[PDB]
């Protein structure tokens, strides 16, 4: 649909992303000097229409409270309808953190950069949690760089050229699934690899599910790959038990997902083929650390706290923002 013109000013010039909802495109703005903006064009389908209308209402609230994007939510500039598609116009951001890592060969981010990004992500989502909202769909595809310009240098260690961001500042996008405390809470939220155990076990969720997703994001930034290479719920749980230890009994007792459990234990055979796969690919969390220096132990301390099983016990973002891991930023 490149060449189409929306609202008589925004001409499509490229596709930035795609999703359940539709697509995000880059447009030239013919009424503002040809400067470029992003536009989310939503499918003409009820569920996605209603999510976009929700998104707009959230964005108007967040933009009114924080018009300068101090807390780094993406800025909506305007919204309109076009051939029954709701279109939301945004400031143009650069690549998602996912796309940057992909294009860099799945090399992980440097720790100094991870520190800055984690801080900004926590600061943004916390702003949300302070406003009775939960995002519910945090993942690297929904954390975008403000500018994804990079310098390149030969890295002798790994015998290859690598890209380093000039500026690693980010913003959080996609408020289509965002849910106020008092609204209906969907049964299933999040993209599988970022999904908290309370969601898998259908216990109910709130702000702490976002904290779990952030835990998973930070691991991926650190390693360049997921520690939950799965598309199956019961196996995901097996993976969690290998990385983090057994699930709390009280959560197993509460759940109605009885098919995952035998007696009051995860119904998992470590000697099955799936069992080998899990044992090969997943190991205790701190065994993933690439170094033992204190900066690393502290990242991993934080991550472990974010990946607390019990959402009542899990670290809050308010508490995360004061974590020792973040001092070299002050
Ligand atoms: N709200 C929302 N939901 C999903 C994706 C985007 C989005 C993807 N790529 C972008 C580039 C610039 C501004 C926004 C986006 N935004």
């Amino acid at each position: 649909q490149s060449g189409d013109v929306l609202s008589a000013r925004y001409e499509i010039v490229d596709t930035l992303g795609e999703g359940a909802f539709g697509k995000v495109v880059e447009c030239i703005d013919h009424k503002a000097g040809g400067r470029h903006v992003a536009v989310k064009i939503v499918k003409n389908v009820d569920r996605y229409c209603e999510a976009a209308r929700s998104e707009i209402q959230v964005l108007e609230h967040l933009n009114t409270t924080d018009p300068n994007s101090t807390f780094r939510c993406v800025q909506m500039l305007e919204w309109f309808e076009h051939h029954g598609h709701i279109c939301i116009v945004f400031e143009l951001l650069g690549l998602s953190t996912y796309d940057f890592i992909k294009e860099n060969g799945f090399l992980p981010f440097r720790l100094d950069h991870i520190r800055k990004m984690a801080y900004q992500i926590c600061k943004s989502v916390n702003f949300l949690h302070s406003n009775k909202l939960t995002h519910t769909d945090l993942k690297p595809e929904n954390i975008l760089f403000v500018q994804s310009d990079y310098t390149e240098a030969y890295n002798p260690k790994i015998k290859r050229d690598e890209r380093t961001l000039i500026n690693p500042d980010i913003k959080v996008v996609d408020f289509g699934s965002a849910t106020y405390d008092d609204e209906h809470h969907s049964t299933l939220v999040s993209t599988r690899h970022y999904r908290a155990p309370e969601v898998i076990l259908a216990l109910g969720w709130s702000q702490p599910c976002d904290v779990w997703s952030i835990g998973c994001i930070l691991i991926e930034y650190y390693l360049g790959f997921t520690v939950f290479p799965t598309h199956d719920s019961k196996e995901h749980l097996a993976m969690m038990e290998r990385i983090l230890g057994p699930l709390p009994k009280h959560m197993i007792q509460k759940t109605r997902k009885r098919k995952y459990f035998h007696h009051d234990r995860l119904d998992w055979d470590e000697h099955s083929s799936a069992g080998r796969y899990v044992s090969r690919r997943c190991k205790p969390l701190k065994e993933f650390m690439l170094s033992q220096d204190v900066e690393h132990e502290r990242l991993f301390d934080l991550i472990q706290k974010m990946l607390e099983y019990d959402p009542a016990k899990r670290i809050t973002l308010r508490e995360a923002l004061k974590h020792p891991f973040f001092d070299l930023l002050k």
